[PDB]
């Protein structure tokens, strides 16, 4: 339900994960500094807490508030319960990150302040909701 | 909107579609025989006639009629007026079609009476109703 | 051991190939326009009436002969009599042919004049020279 | 030219790389526990101390010495010094591991004693001896 690869401290590249969506809950892909620190998370809601097929970014140093909010249009959420294979690319630019979902742009997001790269670690995360479709992480990639 | 590919006739293998879906319309393929009979068509409706995300599979003999509809659950159509890239592949069995789209398997199809392969031709139709985004082909393959 | 993809006359976009190679014989591919015209020859020769691993591509008039020969560095055909998957790509462009093989680009070959696009046919052949692993067709794809 | 990915105690599925191969020099893969064995070397030797185009397979307590060497044939080198894209694949299973690469598998590994799995750790180390086209690295990948 929660796996991550630990890399050599990354400025460039990008990273993937692939993995089958659930009907419900929700899955974050986090990208971690070494000192902990949320330097983007993709939080994808397909049922959490009220909330139905609804995509959060932000980001966070250890131990602190999180940011304002980003709610960007576009991710594909299955309609009707249904479950897909999600496939997800974090590229990190010299400015920000981009994410892309099944090879189309969702958004470019600028670095938050004091918050920028190296990356060394990006996580997967699983929340259940009472899910009868739970969600599989199929793969989980660097990017050179 | 309209692009094909025909084939030796062929009695194995399968056959596959990518393409960027469109918000409103529908998209529909088609696999003839050589008389032009529509052995099957796997038609994915976005908005069409006052149904929105439905999926409908029949059989015809060219100029025939109809047979019954089969509608499976499961077909990635997106949310909230989205669209995405997806990913067809139309497999053929000893005894039917199989029917997989973006890695997951959707729906066995048996057959109908005096409508076996081979398949000659494979065809991406795509009918339009004030979309707002139209829908993208991007390739064809055929499997052996 | 031969197959094919019709399609309505193209003019820009792509082609593909999957195959298993052969350590002996070789694996040919053709871009026929409707007129017959063989537009492009692709003709990789593992093992084959005296030369071995050479890529030859040309052009040639539905019956006249062949022009200039052309024998391009960069091709991965394997050591040692070993065989292995292959994957090929031609590009359509304005003034020229892209070849790629692997991901990494072959031969720009700019178009063979009176013998431009459209291409309403690709074609794998492979003829053997009694090879002990024997080649295999995997895919054939046209790209919009 | 050395990046490696950390990964929990894995115990099955994968691990993938892709490189962009050299014209000289060596590209080792190590796959290390917790405690730092080198529980399997693939080792792709393409002009390494006077041995052309040789795959080592090995194993190794940490600080202890090496075993037996496996050499096995079919590994996709290219001719003549060209380079090309390579994808590799290791899998975890149950009684051993099993190499592939380009999605054709190359040989069985049955764990060598007190050297078993999980791996905790996969690296990619090229090694140049003078090459003139140097390896680049494409992705690492884990599989679940």
């Amino acid at each position: 339900p929660i796996q991550s690869i630990k890399v050599d401290p990354m400025k460039s590249g990008g990273l993937g994960v692939v993995y089958r969506s659930p009907d419900k809950g929700r899955v974050s892909l986090y990208l971690y500094n070494d000192g902990e620190d949320i330097l983007l998370v993709v939080d994808a809601r397909f049922d959490w807490r009220g909330e139905q097929n609804v995509l959060v970014l932000n980001s966070k140093f250890a131990g602190g508030e999180w940011g304002p909010e980003v709610r960007p249009e576009g991710f594909p959420f299955p309609c009707c319960g249904y479950v897909t294979t999600i496939t997800v690319r974090v590229e990190i630019g010299a400015d920000g990150f981009t994410l892309s979902a099944n090879g189309i742009e969702i958004v470019k997001y600028p670095y938050r302040d004091g918050l920028p790269p190296p990356v060394t670690k990006f996580q997967y995360v699983f929340q259940d909701q009472g899910a009868s479709e739970t969600a599989q992480l199929e793969s989980l990639s660097a990017y050179y």
